[PDB]
């Protein structure tokens, strides 16, 4: 077969070598390939008449993809994965320390070992295509840059900007690329090879010069000072619950403190003990089943013509609807709404997400009027005979969504789909009615729709399988990632998450303050605490849902008595108006949130505060880790890689645990099963641990067969 990297040397005296690997549709760079470059590399200096390389991707959409994850998760312990860095950091300098200049021409995603594959290299020219993106994702999977990219982008681009890149994993566009220091020069696609043979020819490159924020660092006291700054900075964000956070912000000061053999010695020793870290195995964990739910198409069935779509109801809901819709998959969208006003509001949202982008990003304006294009508001019929799916976003009342069901058979085509955005009403009950009701399914979206990359896909009984197709290849065009859960009260990412926050509540009515609740599971992993979690989405909002779930299930999601009738009655309805739990009038930019006292007098609080902060955290997740249990046990959940999924992008669930399930498989099933006994001994019998639960604590059994 032909190689994963082949080599032709021109007549100019400079040689380019094609990266096409003909397994995946990316280059993924496989620790195999080692011997491929090896070979190349003598070929290189076998005549001293070259003057340059030029590494080319010869793949339209990326240049290399990063790492073969794969070779980490078969590592057995932490000296074999210190041993894939080091041979990754051998070849690196092999091809550095070539005498000719060494230069990559990138198009497409350059990430992970890619990006160290060019930093080693002594030129870089890029393509300003917009799927051309540079950075080191490796933390993300709880690593490091394991090739040498600690040590040769502090020397490149800038410490300061450097650890931005490997502490947060961001992708950097040809534009901030090129700024930075990054890449040399961008070029459009169609002279990339010739404008890279070009930098080939010329003996040395640019001493570049170093940014004056960098030099203001520069010293001592400095450089031991941004560390501390940075240091500072971090723990606050990741609550010290990150290794890799606090070893990339060692072996990145060692290797600038020490020797250059040094540095790329406490890299790798950085890369193999996080790769056997359990921060580290849940972070891929989530890696791979984004992965598999990205493949998995929800049927077998071939999804339905999607050259259209209406939706049913305005304001900001139906705008966050009709902007991913138009401006992620691009599709042409329709709102109806009686309400005038909903229509403005549906396309003033539209108009104010764009109009972000247009200040200091990506800009190109008329790109946005082109954008809005797709975009269209009317308060009449016209427009929807032909729409391909429909997606209703109105008020949650039964008899109403019926009646938007019949309005859409007889008003649209006959294979139109009827995609609810309902989140307390059954779908079969909304589909009973249907002349069709085979193409009348769930499509539960969260508010915001932009910040929110988890949807729900609710078939009923009688959903047709090709309408399930259709709909998941819609989510994932909008760049949602879907799971597909059954027609029952609270579907599951709602569902879990009621007695998560009916226990914060609960503590909140036994003398705990706002401050400790919340920072108590924000150390724990969650971005938000629970209660400023019920501010943002709203007070009726996040509690609406409560007497669907107590008359479908019991006294467990029931909340305290009468806290949430008595905070609704005082028009408290969190951030939406600016009243209830954290006041929101501060003038202060970064002010420090603070809470509204007259919270405790309309709550009926009884205590004095008494309860530590695991605790606090603990009686939370054990009533949410319940739930999830029951859903897999139900068939809620087609496996507990939805589960996963569904709740670390659904309800902010801590990455570094892996999901519910894998915290639970990390704690033992039999173990969490005492912690919720003795919950239950001496707060109430909704810490009871659920009938699946017991019986996997009473043998042996996982979620995740695979065990480590």
């Amino acid at each position: 077969m032909t190689s994963a990297f082949t080599l032709n040397v021109r007549l100019d005296n400079i040689a380019v070598i094609t990266i096409d690997v003909p397994g995946e549709k990316m280059n993924t760079l496989k620790a195999e390939f080692a011997s491929q470059v090896r070979a190349i590399i003598k070929q290189l200096r076998e005549n001293k008449e070259l003057r340059g390389v030029v590494f080319v991707s010869a793949k339209p959409d990326n240049f290399i993809a990063g790492a073969d994850i794969n070779m980490i998760g078969n590592c057995k312990t932490a000296q074999e994965a210190e041993a894939l860095a080091r041979q990754g950091q051998q070849l690196m300098a092999e091809i550095h320390a070539l005498p000719i200049q060494v230069i990559a021409a990138i198009h497409g995603a350059c990430l992970g070992g890619g990006l160290e594959l060019a930093l080693a290299c002594h030129g870089r020219v890029c393509t300003d295509d917009p799927k051309t993106v540079l950075g080191l994702p490796e933390v993300q999977l709880g690593l490091l840059p394991g090739s040498g990219g600690t040590q040769r982008l502090p020397r490149l681009i800038g410490v300061s900007t450097a650890l931005e890149m490997i502490l947060t994993g961001k992708q950097l566009r040809a534009k901030q690329a090129l700024k930075l220091g990054l890449v040399d020069d961008v070029v459009p696609h169609s002279i990339l090879l010739e404008a890279a043979v070009e930098l080939a020819k010329k003996e040395r490159p640019s001493s570049r010069p170093l940014p004056v924020r960098e030099r203001i660092l520069a010293g001592p006291l400095g450089r031991a000072l941004l560390f501390k700054m940075v240091g500072k900075k971090t723990e606050h964000k990741t609550q010290g619950n990150y290794p890799a956070t606090e070893r990339i912000l060692e072996v990145v000061e060692t290797g600038l403190a020490q020797g250059t053999s040094s540095g790329y010695d406490a890299e790798a020793r950085a890369f193999g003990e996080l790769a056997m870290t359990p921060q580290s195995q849940a972070l891929r964990s989530i890696f791979f089943a984004s992965t598999d739910v990205k493949k998995d198409p929800g049927s077998d069935a071939p999804p339905a013509p999607l050259n259209s779509v209406g939706i049913l109801g305005g304001g900001l809901m139906g705008g966050g609807i009709a902007y991913v819709t138009a401006c992620k998959a691009g599709i042409p969208v329709r709102i109806k709404d009686i309400n005038p006003q909903g229509i403005n509001h549906a396309l003033k949202y539209s108009w104010d997400q764009l109009e972000g982008k247009v200040r200091r990003r990506h800009l190109k304006a008329s790109e946005r009027d082109k954008q809005l294009a797709l975009i269209s508001g009317t308060t009449d019929y016209r427009g929807f005979a032909h729409r391909d799916l429909i997606i209703e976003a109105v008020f949650e009342n039964l008899e109403l969504k019926q009646q938007m069901v019949a309005e859409v058979e007889q008003n649209c085509a006959a294979h139109t789909i009827f995609a609810s955005n309902t989140s307390s009403l059954p779908i079969g009950d909304i589909a009973a009615h249907a002349t069709r009701p085979e193409q009348v399914i769930g499509l539960h979206f969260f508010s915001p729709v932009e910040k929110m990359p988890l949807v729900e896909i609710i078939p009923h009984a009688g959903t047709s399988a090709q309408t399930i197709a259709t709909t998941v290849k819609l989510a994932k065009k909008q760049g949602k990632t879907p799971i597909v859960v059954r027609d029952k009260a609270g579907f599951y990412v709602n569902r879990i998450l009621a007695p998560y926050i009916n226990e914060a509540i609960r503590m909140l009515t036994q003398g705990e303050r706002v401050e400790h609740i919340d920072a108590a599971l924000v150390k724990f992993g969650f971005p938000v605490g629970p209660i400023q979690l019920l501010d943002e989405v709203g007070i009726d909002t996040g509690t609406k849902i409560i007497p669907v779930l107590e008359a479908a299930y019991g006294e467990r999601f029931s909340a305290p008595a009468n806290v949430v009738s008595s905070i609704l009655n005082d028009d408290r309805k969190g951030r939406k108006n600016g009243r209830g739990f954290y006041l929101y009038g501060q003038k202060g930019r970064k002010s420090k949130k603070q809470v509204d006292p007259a919270i405790y007098p309309l709550i009926g609080t009884q205590g004095q505060g008494r309860i530590s902060a695991p605790q606090v955290a603990e009686r939370c997740v054990m009533l949410m880790l319940n739930e999830a249990v029951r859903c897999v046990d139900e068939q809620v959940i087609r496996s507990v890689r939805d589960g996963d999924i569904g709740a670390v992008f659904g309800i902010g669930f801590p990455p570094f645990l892996g999901g519910p399930f894998r915290y639970i498989d990390s704690l033992g099933a039999g173990e969490v099963v005492a912690i919720m006994q003795r919950l239950a001994t001496q707060y109430g019998s909704r810490f009871t641990p659920c009938e699946r639960l017991v019986e996997m604590g009473a043998r042996g059994e996982s979620f995740w067969k695979t065990t480590a």
